[PDB]
Protein backbone atom coordinates (compact mmCIF):
# COMPACT_ATOMS: atom_id res chain seq x y z
CA UNK A 1 0.00 0.00 0.00
CA UNK A 2 1.26 3.50 -0.60
CA UNK A 3 0.70 6.45 1.70
CA UNK A 4 0.09 10.12 0.65
CA UNK A 5 1.28 9.34 -3.19
CA UNK A 6 -2.18 7.96 -4.48
CA UNK A 7 -2.96 11.39 -4.14
CA UNK A 8 -0.73 12.34 -6.66
CA UNK A 9 -1.46 9.04 -9.01
CA UNK A 10 -5.15 10.25 -8.91
CA UNK A 11 -4.08 13.74 -10.49
CA UNK A 12 -1.71 11.74 -12.82
CA UNK A 13 -4.75 9.49 -13.94
CA UNK A 14 -7.64 12.61 -14.20
CA UNK A 15 -5.06 14.28 -16.52
CA UNK A 16 -4.25 11.70 -19.03
CA UNK A 17 -8.04 11.19 -18.98
CA UNK A 18 -8.83 13.05 -21.73
CA UNK A 19 -12.91 12.09 -21.83
CA UNK A 20 -13.01 11.93 -18.09
CA UNK A 21 -14.68 8.64 -18.62
CA UNK A 22 -12.52 6.84 -15.86
CA UNK A 23 -11.01 4.62 -18.39
CA UNK A 24 -7.19 5.13 -20.02
CA UNK A 25 -5.51 3.56 -22.79
CA UNK A 26 -2.42 1.83 -23.44
CA UNK A 27 -0.67 4.46 -24.84
CA UNK A 28 -2.63 6.61 -22.13
CA UNK A 29 -0.97 3.92 -19.46
CA UNK A 30 2.69 4.33 -20.27
CA UNK A 31 2.77 8.38 -20.52
CA UNK A 32 1.01 8.49 -17.09
CA UNK A 33 3.63 5.88 -15.87
CA UNK A 34 6.47 8.57 -17.64
CA UNK A 35 4.76 11.60 -15.90
CA UNK A 36 5.07 9.68 -12.35
CA UNK A 37 8.88 9.81 -12.99
CA UNK A 38 8.81 5.36 -14.58
CA UNK A 39 10.16 4.53 -17.93
CA UNK A 40 7.85 1.03 -18.84
CA UNK A 41 9.73 -1.42 -19.46
CA UNK A 42 8.52 -3.45 -22.82
CA UNK A 43 8.85 -6.65 -21.33
CA UNK A 44 7.68 -5.28 -18.19
CA UNK A 45 4.02 -4.12 -19.51
CA UNK A 46 2.70 -7.14 -21.63
CA UNK A 47 2.86 -8.86 -18.34
CA UNK A 48 0.90 -5.79 -16.67
CA UNK A 49 -1.82 -5.05 -19.18
CA UNK A 50 -2.41 -8.97 -19.28
CA UNK A 51 -2.48 -8.86 -15.28
CA UNK A 52 -5.05 -5.44 -14.92
CA UNK A 53 -7.14 -6.68 -18.15
CA UNK A 54 -8.35 -10.07 -19.73
CA UNK A 55 -10.68 -8.94 -22.11
CA UNK A 56 -10.44 -7.43 -25.18
CA UNK A 57 -11.15 -4.15 -23.98
CA UNK A 58 -7.62 -2.27 -23.37
CA UNK A 59 -9.56 0.29 -20.99
CA UNK A 60 -7.61 0.85 -17.90
CA UNK A 61 -9.32 1.79 -14.72
CA UNK A 62 -8.25 3.99 -11.97
CA UNK A 63 -7.58 0.59 -9.23
CA UNK A 64 -5.71 -1.03 -12.24
CA UNK A 65 -3.47 2.15 -12.36
CA UNK A 66 -3.29 2.37 -9.15
CA UNK A 67 -1.98 -1.35 -8.58
CA UNK A 68 0.76 -1.17 -11.25
CA UNK A 69 2.06 2.37 -9.61
CA UNK A 70 2.00 0.68 -6.01
CA UNK A 71 4.26 -2.14 -6.99
CA UNK A 72 6.12 0.20 -9.07
CA UNK A 73 7.14 2.52 -6.56
CA UNK A 74 7.22 -0.67 -4.10
CA UNK A 75 9.94 -2.13 -7.02
CA UNK A 76 11.80 1.28 -6.27
CA UNK A 77 12.30 1.24 -2.92
CA UNK A 78 13.52 -2.56 -3.02
CA UNK A 79 16.09 -1.58 -5.64
CA UNK A 80 17.59 1.26 -3.63
CA UNK A 81 17.82 -0.92 -0.17
CA UNK A 82 19.46 -3.60 -2.01
CA UNK A 83 21.65 -0.85 -4.02
CA UNK A 84 22.62 0.84 -0.79
CA UNK A 85 23.09 -3.40 0.68
CA UNK A 86 25.32 -3.95 -1.99
CA UNK A 87 27.89 -0.91 -1.34
CA UNK A 88 28.39 -1.98 2.29
CA UNK A 89 29.39 -5.59 0.89
CA UNK A 90 31.30 -3.63 -2.01
CA UNK A 91 33.71 -1.18 -0.14
CA UNK A 92 36.60 -0.72 -1.54
CA UNK A 93 34.36 -0.16 -4.54
CA UNK A 94 35.60 -2.03 -8.05
CA UNK A 95 31.72 -2.75 -8.58
CA UNK A 96 31.69 -6.56 -8.01
CA UNK A 97 31.88 -8.19 -4.49
CA UNK A 98 34.84 -10.77 -3.96
CA UNK A 99 34.76 -13.79 -1.79
CA UNK A 100 37.37 -11.37 0.46
CA UNK A 101 34.50 -8.70 0.28
CA UNK A 102 31.94 -10.65 1.48
CA UNK A 103 34.23 -12.41 4.17
CA UNK A 104 35.16 -9.38 5.86
CA UNK A 105 31.75 -7.77 6.45
CA UNK A 106 30.68 -11.00 7.81
CA UNK A 107 33.38 -11.06 9.99
CA UNK A 108 32.04 -7.59 11.13
CA UNK A 109 28.84 -8.11 11.82
CA UNK A 110 29.67 -11.69 13.59
CA UNK A 111 28.01 -13.88 10.67
CA UNK A 112 29.09 -17.87 11.91
CA UNK A 113 30.02 -18.66 8.36
CA UNK A 114 32.58 -20.91 7.22
CA UNK A 115 35.02 -20.31 4.11
CA UNK A 116 33.33 -22.66 1.84
CA UNK A 117 29.48 -21.35 3.25
CA UNK A 118 30.24 -17.99 1.82
CA UNK A 119 31.97 -19.16 -1.37
CA UNK A 120 28.92 -21.34 -2.15
CA UNK A 121 27.16 -18.00 -1.77
CA UNK A 122 29.45 -16.30 -4.39
CA UNK A 123 29.08 -18.93 -6.86
CA UNK A 124 25.19 -19.18 -6.64
CA UNK A 125 25.12 -15.66 -7.32
CA UNK A 126 28.00 -15.51 -10.26
CA UNK A 127 25.76 -15.98 -13.34
CA UNK A 128 29.03 -15.34 -15.81
CA UNK A 129 31.49 -17.08 -14.05
CA UNK A 130 34.04 -14.51 -12.83
CA UNK A 131 34.45 -15.59 -9.32
CA UNK A 132 33.03 -11.68 -8.37
CA UNK A 133 29.14 -10.60 -8.01
CA UNK A 134 28.65 -7.65 -10.27
CA UNK A 135 24.94 -5.51 -9.34
CA UNK A 136 22.97 -6.87 -11.52
CA UNK A 137 23.43 -10.31 -10.75
CA UNK A 138 23.56 -9.22 -7.00
CA UNK A 139 20.18 -7.71 -7.42
CA UNK A 140 18.94 -11.05 -8.41
CA UNK A 141 19.90 -12.97 -5.52
CA UNK A 142 18.37 -10.51 -3.36
CA UNK A 143 14.73 -10.98 -4.90
CA UNK A 144 14.94 -14.47 -4.17
CA UNK A 145 16.14 -13.94 -0.64
CA UNK A 146 13.52 -11.37 0.26
CA UNK A 147 11.17 -14.29 -0.80
CA UNK A 148 12.21 -15.96 3.02
CA UNK A 149 12.12 -12.53 4.68
CA UNK A 150 8.87 -11.46 4.66
CA1 LIG B 1 -10.85 7.81 -21.50
CA1 LIG C 1 -9.63 -4.43 -15.38
CA1 LIG D 1 35.02 -5.37 -4.68
CA1 LIG E 1 29.98 -12.24 -11.85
Amino acid sequence: LTEDQKQEVREAFDLFDSDGSGTIDVKELKVAMRALGFEPRKEEMKKMISEVDKEATGKISFNDFLAVMTQKMAEKDTKEEILKAFRLFDDDETGKISFKNLKRVANELGESLTDEELQEMIDEADRDGDGEVNEEEFLKIMKKTNLYHH
